[PDB]
This record gives C-alpha cells, structure tokens and sequence, in this order.
C-alpha cells in the first residue's frame, strides 16, 4: 500500500503551487 509518506503522494503537491491556470480569469 502506499500512504501520504510516499514522494508520489507529495509529488502532486508541488506541481500544485505553479497552477496559475486560475490566473486568466482575470484579464
């Protein structure tokens, strides 16, 4: 099994920080 302790499960969190796809709602 794998938990939150794995890089896999962490590794989505930094592709998280760069989601500046919410930014060109605000042209």
């Amino acid at each position: 099994e794998q938990e939150l302790l794995e890089l896999d499960k962490w590794a989505s969190l930094w592709a998280w920080f760069a989601i500046t796809n919410w930014l060109w709602y605000i042209k």
